[PDB]
């Protein structure tokens, strides 16, 4: 067609999803992963965003689009992610939320993950 279906987007996504799903549901002495250590830093940044209520850190706004993009695929009793398990209680629109899609600057999160020098200062 004009543009096709981002169906290789989860080649891209899962990739970055193995790491986050993980790190979510890491909670053990048992759980010992190396991208894991560092993803805990990035659920550090959402379990203090105060921002969510003046509006949501690009961090934030951006972790959305991978939450229903996992959702679809993760329909359990006590799903990992944090905001998939909200996703699965408010699974009422099957739309709107599902149907999320952000820029390159999707990649860059995981980037500054490794190399924190960016402070990712918002602008307009
Ligand atoms: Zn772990
Ligand atoms: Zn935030
Ligand atoms: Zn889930």
């Amino acid at each position: 067609a004009t543009q096709s279906p981002g169906d290789s987007r989860r080649l891209s996504i899962q990739r970055a999803i193995q790491s986050l799903v993980h790190a979510a549901q890491c909670r053990n002495a048992n759980c010992s992963l190396p991208s894991c250590q560092k993803m805990k830093r990035v659920v550090q940044h959402t379990k203090g965003c105060k921002r969510k209520t003046n509006g949501g850190c690009p961090i934030c706004k951006q972790l959305i689009a991978l939450a229903a993009y996992h959702a679809k695929h993760c329909q359990e009793n006590k799903c990992p992610v944090p905001f998939c398990l909200n996703i699965k209680q408010k699974g009422t629109i099957e739309g709107r939320g599902n149907e999320f899609l952000s820029p390159e600057v999707f990649q860059h999160i995981w980037d500054f993950l490794e190399q924190p020098i960016s402070s990712v200062q918002p602008i307009d």
